């Protein structure tokens, strides 16, 4: 969810913590 860590949902952008 464009941040940073490896997995997102939207790829690999980063999830949102």
């Amino acid at each position: 969810s464009k941040k940073s860590k490896p997995g997102d949902g939207i790829r690999g952008k980063g999830v949102r913590g």
